[PDB]
């Protein structure tokens, strides 16, 4: 049996509910089945284990666009970022709402990852997306604030559900919705680096 | 209104630094320099307080989309709007914050300014730009999902800009970084949305 993953996925409920400071271990060994001193074996601190949620939360946001290289087809590439981005938002929000509320705070605990292994990955993928640039293959954009934008259209249906929600009714659960959205998200990124 | 002011936007500093049930209206009082029963004259509960400093935030981010006109050029009246919500990003950050904070939480206190009236003026200000889409004056989008872009966009660069500094090295505040945000921003988005 997976421990570790039980430990993580119950973590990942209690920060998101009570926030880092007001959660205790002893809520996420019993929403994960294990005791205390059980779950201290995975991780040795409550900072460790919040910081090894987020971690998570990045490595799953990321993996699409770790996967891009310099030969494939950019705006299909893109483009299936973009879908895979809002999977996550509609299937981990409450990790999607957890790193956003560990930015809000200034990422006291988060800022060496940020600092470190996204900087670099972001400079390689940039400098890959700069290359499309010059050859054409895209309209003539900065990588980094596509890349951000990429990452805040599609974290927006997650974080600021709630807005979403009153302002037209359906989450990313509502199957039409999800299409719509992936659409649209596509249709005015995608349509704003095409060259022409 | 100078007092009044005092007290919003003391109130945004603790609500920001403790939260909602940490906050104790006596912090505020003090810190705007007014009594506990001066600030109850202009707010009679904390809870219209917090209501209150986030209404803030929500008419200076509004101001913009509540000048749309049927007769306004499309493309410039959306660029102009991009511009003017980053600088709101740029110069009013911790209420970005405190607003996305809110919805992260599930809207518990602000969910009637969004059912009522900013859902009102969505509505309103959806069928002025689907109709510049029936027009051919725009490309065919979904009105909502523009909005929604525009707001996500704009407001990232405020809610993760400790993620931004650290990926690009800079801040709204260099003026050189605020410049190519609001011009890459509006490329995209503007480049998207054009009539082809
Ligand atoms: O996909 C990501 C990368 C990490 N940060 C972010 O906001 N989205
Ligand atoms: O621009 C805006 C106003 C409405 N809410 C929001 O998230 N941003």
């Amino acid at each position: 049996s997976a421990k570790k993953k039980a430990i993580l996925s119950a973590a990942l409920d209690t920060f998101s509910q009570f926030g880092f400071h007001g959660t205790r271990l002893e809520q996420i060994a019993e929403l994960a089945g294990v005791s205390k001193t059980n779950l201290l074996y995975y991780f040795p601190s409550k900072e460790a284990l919040y910081i090894a949620v987020l971690r998570q939360i990045l490595d799953i946001w990321l993996a699409p666009l770790k996967a891009f290289r310099e030969d494939f087809a950019p705006l299909a590439a893109i483009k299936e970022y973009i879908r895979l981005k809002l999977e996550v938002s509609r299937d981990y929000p409450q990790a999607s709402r957890l790193f956003c509320m560990e930015m809000l705070a200034g990422a006291p605990l988060l800022m060496d990852e940020l600092t470190g292994d996204l900087k670099a990955l972001i400079d390689e993928k940039s400098a890959l997306i700069a290359g499309w640039v010059k050859s054409g293959k895209l309209a003539p954009i900065d990588p980094q604030h596509l890349i951000f934008m990429i990452w805040a259209s599609t974290q927006h249906y997650a974080d600021f559900a709630p807005q979403v929600e009153a302002v037209t009714g359906a989450t990313l659960r509502d199957e039409v919705f999800f299409n719509q959205t992936v659409e649209n998200v596509q249709r005015i990124i995608i349509e704003g680096i095409r060259p022409r």
